[PDB]
């Protein structure tokens, strides 16, 4: 394997490595790297993957436990059940009358995300239906749609305003057989597929898909219709975990929070999303136990992330009102070591992309953005609209933060002269697939990210005074993680 350098020696001072001139210098990227060859190493060993529910992910939690509790930390495994979506098969649609017609996989419909299984076939029913440039569809979202409804029949179902899942269960509740959720075509941008969940607490018990416009329009206009609709899934019960663990000094009722979700997607290693971000952040907390910070460091590897932020949602959930207030800040760092990587920090301030975080994330964002001008090099916003773990905190009314090397967008001609590699190619082209490899991890991209994650939970575990500075200052939710929600 390929030894890094000892640590320089200022590494033993607990001063030096309790500053953000010294926390940096001593997380060594050869260290996480070698986390994440243990990280490779145990999907190898549990069928390829260390997906929500598998023993691979059962090993991860063993690994970050025990490398916590080395370093003198108190560990905090903390349970949760947890419905798991397993995708068999693709999906079939087609109309037995008034003709025979058979509609595309991926093209004319697809799946909502944690839909049952299903095999039906029944007349439509348009319900509540707005159509047409600008309309503002409720379609479904109340129980007053349905008192039309004929149980039995599939619920044609318009977006618009509510959530999928709410309305998959209202059509549920009024004896739907299946349900066909159509997009919304209020704008021409707005008429083709998408990513749809109808969440990790769907409880409808009969299968939902997703169409385009003009098929949900057409179909709404043919008198006597029925559709054949197969989706070949799986739900099952199951149990995952979250692990929290904080340092034993630092006050705590000023708690400077750090996240990374443990779990990979089914189908890889996951070592880039996100092995980089726990790997990382697993050095840096046993880096901490040495420190003496002025505000308690809390450390969290994530469950079930890939299922729609399940583990993270739910532990912030579950704090009582006096426990939230305690959570100054929450830096969230999901997917550091892209091999085509950009230098994205997340957009607190909404200065690129419009949206805001709570007050304070605007200094925790010009925090990050410090630390890369340092550096000589050069960083661009990212986008904030609840696509991982910070969503629940973000929720919440809590500042945060993070830094992202890039997933399945493509590097554009400008961000390739600005941190190398090839314009034209996804930042990660192996994103949620079985080559998410320890192969896949640029260690340039993972040494000044961590750099630059050690940097700020170093500087506010000294002093929170810029987020405080916004928070006294300032005295919807479309997307949740991977998918949209409505
Ligand atoms: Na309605
Ligand atoms: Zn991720
Ligand atoms: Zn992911
Ligand atoms: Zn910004």
């Amino acid at each position: 394997w390929t030894p890094g350098k000892p640590n320089p020696s200022i590494c033993k001072s607990p001063l030096l490595v309790s500053t953000p001139l010294g926390l940096p210098r001593c997380l060594q990227a050869s260290n996480v790297v070698k986390r994440l060859q243990k990280l490779e190493d145990i999907a190898s060993l549990n069928d390829g993957n260390r997906a929500a529910a598998t023993p691979g992910y059962q090993a991860s939690v063993d690994y970050v436990k025990q490398t916590l509790q080395k370093a003198g930390y108190k560990v905090s495994v903390q349970p949760f059940p947890f419905t798991a979506y397993y995708p068999k098969g693709p999906g079939s649609l087609s109309a037995t009358v008034p003709q025979p017609v058979t509609y595309e996989w991926e093209k004319d419909f697809t799946y909502l995300s944690q839909t049952e299984a299903g095999d039906v076939t029944a007349k439509v029913v348009p319900v509540d239906l707005s159509l047409g440039a600008g309309n503002t569809s409720t379609s479904g979202c109340e129980a007053e749609d349905f008192a039309n409804f004929p149980a039995g029949s599939i619920a044609l179902i318009q977006r618009g305003t509510c959530n999928f899942e709410q309305k998959a269960e209202n059509a549920a509740a009024a004896g739907a057989a299946g349900v066909i959720i159509f997009n919304q075509g209020n704008t021409d941008d707005r008429k083709g597929l998408e990513n749809v969940t109808v969440g990790e607490s769907y409880e409808g018990g009969i299968p939902v898909i997703f169409a385009t416009y003009d098929n949900g329009v057409a179909w709404s206009q043919t008198p006597d219709l029925q559709l054949h609709l197969v989706v070949d899934v799986v739900r099952k019960k199951t149990e995952t975990y979250n692990v929290v663990a904080e340092t034993r000094r630092g006050n705590p009722n000023n708690v400077v929070m750090v996240g990374a979700h443990l779990d990979s997607v089914f189908e890889g290693p996951g070592i880039n999303d996100n092995g980089s971000g726990s790997a990382a952040q697993l050095e840096m907390a046993v880096l901490l136990a040495k420190a003496l910070p002025v505000n308690k460091v809390r450390f969290a590897w994530w469950g079930a992330a890939e299922a729609g932020l399940v583990g993270s949602t739910h532990y912030v959930q579950n704090l009582a009102p006096e426990e939230k207030k305690k959570i100054k800040a929450y830096l969230n760092f999901d997917m550091i070591g892209s091999p085509n990587f950009g230098n994205f920090i997340y957009d607190g301030d909404g200065s690129d992309f419009g949206l805001q975080g709570p007050p304070g994330s605007a200094a925790i964002e010009r925090l990050f953005e410090a630390y890369f001008r340092l550096r000589g090099q050069q960083s661009e916003g990212t986008e904030i609209d609840f696509r991982s773990d910070y969503a629940e905190f973000f929720n919440s009314g809590i500042a945060f933060g993070g830094l992202f090397t890039g997933a399945e967008g493509l590097k554009t001609e400008e961000q390739a002269q600005k941190y190398g590699g090839t314009a034209g190619k996804a930042y990660d082209e192996c994103y949620h697939s079985k080559c998410d490899g320890i192969a896949n991890i640029n260690q340039d991209a993972l040494e000044i990210h961590s750099d630059a994650m050690a940097f700020v939970t170093s500087w506010l575990s000294l002093s929170t005074k810029v987020v405080d500075d916004e928070i006294a200052a300032a005295g919807q939710i479309e997307r949740w993680g991977h998918d949209f929600i409505k």
